[PDB]
């Protein structure tokens, strides 16, 4: 498949004695190495295929993370930290500072059972400083998701769920940062036409009418819901069926993004074309529900949190939330 083959022991560089295997995809595989060159410091090694594709996808990566750590030299902006890259026989390789498993992992080992709310707040929290400072340096990251947003060190111990009658795993500290910048676009760049996740698309991004900014602030808008929750906000792989569960989420979409979109078969008379009294209609019914009717608590603080969620998942990209004004809602007041 164009993988690397190394074996536990193996010196690449003659300076990374490989430790363990961090991650796996179809970029290739991250390994925990000891750097000798670094004092011995563990540092996490990404080692792209040897693929034409990939390599190339590697070097826009490496170029946006050259320019977060220019732009970040005391390392305060909550971006992944880049120590080191070379090419070595076609793999691309990409050192790293060492972190703990993705939030989604996380999540997962946990039986999908959410983030306890004051555990959202500075996850928000740090996932908005983090895109602000990209946003700040005219990028976009594109694909947000809780797998590409890792705590520094996912250590938990074991909480009990009055409600639940159940036992949760609670992280020990909630430092989080961002990864996988291989979509991250600057303004002058070429924008591709279909970007982010399925579950973390916007609708500008669906009905095609331009992307910037806004559309990683709908994404993390999604992000938080999953965190308070535990499941995706969107689950489905279809544009009229996502379309469908937006409005049935958000409300009707704006009558001008309707107007304006290519994507005119999805449409009717001015409106979604969707018939809510079919067996795909009744599951959009059945599977998701208006945004606030998710609420554990009537609590200010729950409130506080959607009223967030509910700016931030704004379908037109000019009205919506900017994270320079994210980080200045009532929702974060409790944080130091
Ligand atoms: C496998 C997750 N992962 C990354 C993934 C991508 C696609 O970039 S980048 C990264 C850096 C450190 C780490 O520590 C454990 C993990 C890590």
């Amino acid at each position: 498949e164009g993988h690397l083959i190394y074996h536990v022991g193996d010196w690449l560089q003659e300076r990374y004695e490989i430790v363990s295997t961090l991650g796996e995809g179809t970029f290739g595989r991250v390994v925990q190495c000891v750097d000798h060159r670094r004092g011995g410091a563990r540092v996490a090694l990404k080692i792209i295929k040897n693929v034409e594709k990939y390599k190339e996808a590697a070097r826009l990566e490496i170029n946006v993370l050259e320019k977060i750590n220019e732009k970040d030299p005391d390392n305060k902006n909550l971006c992944v930290q880049m120590f080191d890259w070379f090419d070595y026989h076609g793999h691309m390789c990409i050192s790293f500072e060492l972190l703990g498993l993705s939030t989604f992992d996380f999540l997962k080992d946990n039986n999908y059972l959410p983030y306890p709310i004051h555990q959202v707040r500075h996850m928000a929290f740090q996932l908005c400083q983090a895109v602000k400072f990209l946003h700040d340096n005219k990028l976009t990251h594109t694909d947000l998701k809780p797998e590409n947003i890792l705590f520094v060190n996912s250590d938990y111990e074991l909480t009990y769920n009055l409600e639940k009658k159940r036992d949760e795993r609670s992280v020990k500290s909630t430092a989080v940062r961002v990864v996988d910048f291989g979509s991250a676009t600057f303004d002058h760049e070429h924008h591709s036409t279909i970007v982010s996740t399925r579950h973390y698309r916007a609708p500008e991004v669906i009905l095609e009418l331009g992307w910037s900014q806004p559309c990683d602030v709908w994404s993390i808008g999604c992000i938080i819901f999953e965190y308070y929750v535990g499941f995706t906000l969107f689950q489905t792989h279809d544009n009229r069926e996502h379309l469908a569960m937006m409005e049935r989420i958000l409300g009707p979409i704006p009558s001008r993004m309707i107007r304006k979109t290519r994507k005119q078969k999805y449409f009717y008379r001015g409106r979604l074309d969707w018939d809510e009294n079919t067996s795909a209609g009744r599951y959009v019914r059945e599977n998701c529900k208006p945004l606030r009717r998710y609420l554990t608590s009537e609590a200010e603080e729950h409130h506080q949190l959607f009223d967030l969620i509910e700016s931030m998942l704004e379908y037109e990209p000019a009205k919506r939330l900017t994270l320079g004004e994210a980080l200045q809602h009532p929702f974060f007041a409790r944080l130091r």
